[PDB]
């Protein structure tokens, strides 16, 4: 009689599942080796429009371990674990939250604000211990914490046209200049199709460090940062030797798009080598008027001051103490007159090599905050001639630069190419 | 009867493999 | 459940049931392969648009699939694959079902809900008067040997209409497709501004055989900062690539940068062969292949 039951078209339905990972939580097994069915990892999901996520089967286990939120749900004496397949998990299997993505507009916030910073360092963690590629869905996921998302060791991950990570700096004890996203030892990694932006002029998007080890061959590919106040950050030499850049783009950043200093003035010599960009485009960096003038507000109501001085410029690229560096293809742009000095500029390296790269629209400043115009470009020439701006590519201490001939247009600076 | 031990959170367990 | 349209046709007693779906189709046991297409659905009360694959819809409910890892199969949406053809000239594939109607309903769902569309291999035929077209950003993943063939017998005009159309790609990727034709006729991807630009689009061994154009342009501004990685046009009328921004007498307008990587044009121009040739179409009508008798092309035009 029940077996007619269960041979019904729909009969798999007359099996029971788990509603949510803190139902599993508190599912206390009668014997080590069970199979159950989590349905989803928050519950509710069919009162609202959308469907269940997070999911999965999990077996048990008598004995103790350390709880995760994704992996591993533990109770008193006992534990479920999650099956994987195909070596790959979502970030939804940690209790990860998506939400629609809000405008690029200044001071503009997503519609739902949960902090999923805690979790996805959760899942950075698994995916590094256990090497299983992490997979993200696309919608924003918002981060708003003290705390910086660390990459501490080789990973996969792959997100979907339209995956967004939105950093609010409210919280970040210097929020100028601390790190959203900092990476560290991550050889042979992948990181692809992510979109990081923060709508607030301060932070950097992500910064490069060796704090763990050296970055030997991680690929990144359609990695995009939009409105830091640095979009990629290298500070520190020998962190990212052999790394490589695939169409990625860093836009509207309030200083750079890509700063890389492995030294300062004074400091002993080092390097990193050799960096590869391929198809890459740095595009609207540096202060723009509006940006000069605003101010943010965050969500405990205080104000930040958005410009350093009156006087700040920027450039599209900076890139100092390296060596043996091709930039092949893309584009570097000035589009939105931001003020800058120059479009790229390249101090203390050792053959830096352009192939075909598309150079546009500048608006010239000088490193002081002075306007480059034609009324005194006789005058700039005569005072200027020894500062570090000027051109479109300003060079510097290079041994071996090399530029092929490329398509420039619309360039109101002093000259095209400065050596010095 | 048993579908209601079928029906419970660790109903699957009950299926063998 | 035994099939989709069983599928369709299965009322619930509550919204929120749990059901399995062996296959797409049945009857796969009396042939020699394994089910496909299926998957688990989940129940709703309430009325929605069916679609064919992601929801299945009767009079007062409907069922949605259960998607795992952000993918699917186009095989979710009843498309059917084949033993490829030869690449001779008039050569049709075995079987004849027409893929067009169900795979636009799968690229739809992808660009919609951001999912990647997993392709298998063997040929999916096309025989449509309508053009599959791509209009937003999109993951698709073949494997080698994943076809897609296309007949233009049912086209308003064979010889120039195209048989996939590309706009408003940014930032999406496709990779291992191998696309061909077998007549000298059509367009084989066209890209267009007609929902925007393609900016930052990223092809991979995309291969384009035996048209009348493999990769064609006509307008400017549609593909700024494309990609072309590893990808082939070949044996093609004409030329394999045909990029032209503007025509003479027209306002001056181009597309910036390009970028082709390890990519290959080759064969591609009228043969003898070529020029004396007649298409045959599936409703017994000829195409002269020829435009003229003295025609000829180059590799890649830009």
């Amino acid at each position: 009689s029940t077996l007619v039951v269960l041979a019904q078209p729909d009969g798999f339905d007359s099996i029971g599942r788990v509603s949510s990972f803190a139902a599993l939580r508190n599912l206390k097994p009668k014997k080590s080796g069970q199979h159950v069915l989590l349905t989803s990892y928050y519950d509710g999901w069919a009162a609202e429009n959308k469907m269940p996520t997070g999911g999965g089967e999990f077996i048990s286990s008598i004995g103790t371990a350390t709880d995760d939120g994704g992996y591993i749900a533990a109770g008193p004496g006992y534990y479920w674990t999650r099956v994987v397949n195909n070596n790959s998990f979502t970030a939804e299997d940690f209790g990860c939250k998506t939400t629609a993505t809000p405008p690029p507009n200044f001071n503009v916030l997503p519609a739902e604000l949960f902090d999923n910073t805690a979790r996805m360092q959760a899942a950075f963690n698994l995916a590094i211990s256990k090497s299983f590629k992490l997979n993200l869905s696309a919608g924003t996921y918002y981060f708003e914490s003290s705390d910086t998302l660390r990459i501490t060791g080789p990973i996969h991950i792959e997100g979907r046209p339209g995956t967004v990570f939105y950093h609010n700096p409210s919280n970040k004890a210097n929020p100028k200049t601390d790190a959203f996203m900092n990476i560290s030892g991550c050889s042979m990694g992948r990181i692809s199709s992510i979109n990081c932006f923060s709508n607030s002029y301060l932070g950097k998007g992500i910064n490069f460090d060796r704090s763990v080890g050296d970055n030997r061959k991680l690929v990144l590919e359609h990695v995009y940062v939009d409105t830091f106040r640095w979009g990629f950050y290298v500070g520190e030499p020998e962190c990212i030797n052999q790394i490589e850049f695939h169409s990625c783009r860093a836009q509207s950043n309030y200083f750079q798009g890509i700063f890389i200093e492995s030294f300062k003035e004074g400091q002993e010599y080092g390097h990193s080598a050799p960096v590869h960009f391929f198809n890459t485009i740095c595009n609207g960096n540096g202060p723009t008027s509006f940006a000069l003038g605003a101010t943010y507000k965050t969500t405990k109501n205080e104000y930040i001051k958005v410009m350093d001085s009156v006087n700040d410029v920027g450039c599209q690229a900076y890139f100092q103490g390296l060596s043996n560096v091709q930039y092949i293809g893309g584009q570097l742009s000035g589009h939105g007159s931001p003020r800058n000095t120059s479009l790229a500029t390249i101090t203390q390296c050792n053959s830096f090599i352009i192939y075909g790269t598309d150079l546009e629209d500048i608006n010239g400043f000088t490193t002081d905050g002075t306007a480059i115009t034609a009324d005194n470009i006789d005058t700039i020439e005569s005072n200027y001639l020894k500062d570090i701006s000027g051109a479109a590519i300003v060079v510097s201490s290079c041994l071996g630069f090399k530029i092929d001939s490329p398509h420039i247009f619309k360039i109101k600076t002093l000259s095209t190419i400065k050596l010095m």
